[PDB]
């Protein structure tokens, strides 16, 4: 990287003529043995994430425990392997290792949104009818980039919720952390593969453990019903003249701070209950069309659910007819 | 190999590629010398098999003594050299060497079944009429698909085992099974009508030798003489699963095939006299006249024993005929 | 490189070359630190533009200020990267970097033209009408072919210049011209619908900046409001050049734009008094009604200065217009 | 090469490859440098033919004298370069040099045919008709071969031999022949009309050289004169071969072409009186109009020794009426 | 190069397959450096040419004084960068350079011709009426390749001489020419319609400079003045061919042309006013309307001296009507 390049000059590059494979491997060893740190961003199961600089850039670091090593390995792996790009799913820059044994530092480098998750997002503001759909559109479009099969695997989260989705300047969305993602080669039918992910945003079929993991679609199911429930947080926060209901996590009424699987699995295979859609929610066109699709995403049966392309579909209609 | 990589996505990246090769040479010899070696799980001609393990997940390790590096060599090219894979044969995943002379150290990894040998399997269990179907399918579609030639790119020549036999024979988890053991395999390219052959000479274990072979009247100029052979020996073995066929409570115990004509390690000689002389077969029991499979079976068998090769069944037809009969059950 | 080589063979290489590559960094280095320096030929943000010579061929070196470091590669990437080889763009030829740190030394080579920039040009001297016409259409051609998308192999991306002006332009032996200074320009890939220099402030020298640009009221999300404002300023150009566009004895005195209307160096507010609120323009003389090019080039200049830039002329529309005056004379 | 491989492997390998090449210099180096001689087994201008096993398996090492350094890359360069393959074609494995200056040792290593050459193999026995219609059928399916120009990736320019007989010729185990030596042999590329050579002398066994040769009337301009050489000499040896046709009991001595008019070793002299001005030619027995074959041989003979080159039968042309003489009978 | 390559080899190998235009760089530098001088054979502006041998074989090697570098690149340069490669124009082997500073040492090694220079051959020799016809049709054919443009990758850029004369042609040993000289030679690309010029004065051998360019009224601004004015030189050099043809022992004594009108050496002045003012032309013989064929000549070398350059005919013209000519006798 000589002087005067700047990362977004790097990325551009890889973006166009780059052919959907990213930074060569001595560009990116470079870049994160030459990142400065500024301070710390979050936590997780992964390590911590750090917003850091590149030549006076911003971008983020996630900086893993060596313990965890097989998280770093996994995500860098599906990001860089399947030339996996899209305007709704975090960009990835780099990847890096640097000691031995114990001391063995791994890292991965993106872009940086300075307005961190859509979970801190929603807490700290309310959103425009407009702005609910922007979110809600992207979220979506991203999720169906990860399910479609093109070219590229078919992928699946395994792990969606407010607090792993980005919020950009212009007001979209982002996925983000592929640590527990799943590949599916339909031209061998194969899957290189034990529930996972944050319990409160859990499917159904994933707590009562009646779930099919030989058909690589119950994954994308899964993906679907957690999607809802994002849905339900943003829907929450879209203020139509001043009436908004205070930012919540879903089933926050029905279980304790950091549920157990058993305690999800009563209310929701048991008890059978979802997310309360809000009477007011029957307002305007909008909220409406956003309560319907959580509707057709928290079915019990699984196959029964939308697909992330056909709520990007109708979600995407209902944009163009708001002019947005 | 980087840190946190896993054999499964080493599997899965080669197994979903654009090529039907297999892992990168400097890749293999990495997992070569970094696996560790658990215990020994079986002998042969060309040395032990050994359980070992890389990075936690288990995998097979066959280690050959110095003087086998031919077998090695073979089998390994075999591999390689054609991107043979498939469902029913023994997954290769890896070929190294170590030392000089002497000491030299040759390695062959593949997966792992904790089952063992269909040999062991069998002495160790009795079976479904559903789970013989399976073990006997399985090994048909294996003998079948290295049988099979396809001409083109991401083709493969044409295979005969060789040595074929319930001990070179591995099951799977699912009651599946595997044919594995190439070092003795001959190859034929249509295109230029050639056969290649390491072991020129008659190879393998005597006691599943075919007629034509016992005697020596096998032409090897004919690529078809030596699949001929394979069959013989899948009816022998098809033999030793039958036998185990349980239909209540009724089996009989395991035995290898003329466990009572012929002492064991029957000589060429010792055999080539049951065989071809006295033109004995193993008996098929009585009972087995009992249900639709059981006679199926005895069926093919019978059409897999005959004297004169050119007469007897083709693998792609018994993996017909076999798949046939599971059709219609479960 | 080697012995006898000369300039003249370097670049009709790379010009005749099929492949549309201009020289390898290896012979682009060797160039660079095997010029001769002459002297001084003019400064800018960037540093200083010197007159050199290369084995005794004269040509263009642009050194820059360390601090400068981003303008260097900028430029020198928009120039590589894109194979942007026009008659009408000065013609790159090299590029080099040589110390570290506070030291570094970075370089731009490009061909010779001892007229000078357009500004020097027109205070120089005074132009026939077909002169005129040589200069604003060869301006506008270069314009064009920045603004351009092609698509293909020898294809390359659109570019919005951002900083145009008299002092930008060089003009040939020929009365020709060709626009210098690709800097602060901005590539836009249609096949992604993507910018290149992402986050973006005000740039370029205030005198020239466009009504969008000086209230901030320009969409930079649309590629087409930078291109808009390259026409805006393209038109101040014109007028500077009309002007001394001498009809029997009779022509102003060079002036830059704005010249009476705002002090020397001035600043965005200034500006934004005069062009946005005030809504004035270049006084645009009585007597350039006199000829048909006069009345073209005042026709184009008024629909290159609405507020409104959308509603402005394109480069590609101007270079027409412009190609046809031309041709009603030879 | 590592540890098991063997010669078969390797030249399967180069076979049954798309590439339709041969091994890799390294690999070439390396078989040469571990060959383990046996002994000598013939003589010539070049050097001496060696008999040698690589890791056990046989193979023959031809040996140059350091003054003959041409003939050794004349010959591996028209092997490797073209590409030139073929069943009836002595086949090439590899070349390799190893000193300095005087002690230089050039080698080239091919396969090896314990039946030695058609002049041993006549010597030491008599034919069958069938026999010998393997003989001459193969050996015009070369000479043809090697005259054939083929414009595909996978084809080569057109070779005259200039110095066929029956001591370049081999004899493989299944009665068939394959032509050998090709240190002298000519190359010509049609896309050019070019020839390999400085023809600028006159070169091969002075026995066998035709008319055109010996008077040196020949037009080394015209590419065909060489092809045509080459039948004239190919017909003397279908003669040589012709002689040992044993049909109940009666057969001729085996003896070289023109053995009672002229001295062993014979001088460009004394051969152009009897071939050139006595108008003479090997003597066709009276019992070869015995049968149906020994005809078409001896029509092919008078139809191969005409004065006239242009007048003589082709390569091509020989194989099809041969190949003709051969169906009726398998 | 290894042992026993031969400089054929080389040569037929760049020919053939050799996709860049001739021999690797390492392979020219490698002959160059191993060539053996013989002795000298010719002077002219460049330096001196010798007969050297590589390895036996003889080769002729120009070796330019290091003053004269720009002469050695431009003409290595032609060669090189397109292949042009031609019967009749001198085959181009290799270049080198070898010291450094002031005793750098420049080389150019082709073809050797044993005749020398059409110069010298004329003085040594009178000649047939087939003779004549044989070095006018293939300097004819040379001259005509060179002005040849030819579109495709596999193609090149129209060349014009520059410096034609008896003394840049060499005679074979088979009684043809090729051009030789390319040092002030100039390409055209047509698809960019640029000159690419060495030396942008007049230059050239005076006694040959055509009228255009000794007045200084040529427009080289368009290549086909080029073209032109090697027309004329050409038309010179077949009038000295006449001049000694003789025809029943009547033939003139070699002279250059205008050796009458013009001192040895003549100044640009001189032949300005004999070639321009005076309007004259080397003068055609009355005994040339003897046979056919001088007619024939003496009505090319007419028009081919016409003062006005676009009268005059074109290269493939003369090609056409003299190969016409020369099937008229065969």
């Amino acid at each position: 990287i000589s002087e005067g390049t700047t990362l977004k000059d790097l990325i551009y590059d890889m973006t166009t003529s780059g052919s959907g494979s990213g930074l060569p491997l001595l560009v990116q060893r470079t870049i994160a043995r030459t990142i400065v740190l500024q301070e710390s961003i979050g936590k997780g199961r992964f390590g911590e994430v750090w917003r850091g600089k590149w030549r006076g850039e911003e971008v983020a670091v996630k900086i893993f425990s060596s313990r965890e090593e097989r998280s770093w390995f996994r995500e860098a792996e599906i990001y860089q392997t399947v030339m996996l790009r899209h305007e709704n799913i975090l960009g990835f820059i780099a990847a890096d290792n640097k000691d031995n044994g114990t001391w063995t530092q791994l890292w991965l480098v993106s872009d940086y949104h300075e307005h961190g998750s859509l979970f801190d997002y929603l807490n700290r503001y309310t959103v425009t009818v407009e702005g609910m759909i922007k979110l809600a559109l992207s979220t979506a479009s991203g999720l169906a980039h990860l399910h479609m099969e093109i070219g590229k695997p078919a992928i699946a989260h395994r792990d969606l919720k407010s607090k792993n989705i980005l919020v950009k300047k212009n007001g979209t969305c982002c996925i983000a952390d592929l640590g527990l993602a799943v590949r599916h080669d339909s031209a061998t039918d194969t899957i290189d593969i034990h529930r996972v992910g944050t319990k409160r945003y859990m499917a159904p079929e994933v707590l009562d453990d009646s779930i099919n993991m030989k058909h690589f679609e119950s994954f994308k199911r899964a993906d679907i019903y957690a999607m809802g429930l994002v849905f339900w947080e943003i829907a929450r926060r879209c203020s139509i003249g001043g009436i908004h209901e205070d930012y919540q996590l879903p089933y926050y009424d029905l279980v304790p701070s950091d549920p157990s699987v058993e305690e999800m699995r009563k209310v929701v295979c048991e008890q059978k209950l979802r997310p309360n859609i809000p009477n007011r929610w029957q307002s305007c066109e909008a909220l409406r069309v956003m309560a319907k699709i959580m509707r057709e995403c928290w079915y019990a049966n699984g196959a029964a659910r939308l697909t992330a392309l056909r709520i990007k579909k109708t979600l995407s209609q209902l944009s163009q007819q708001e002019g947005i």
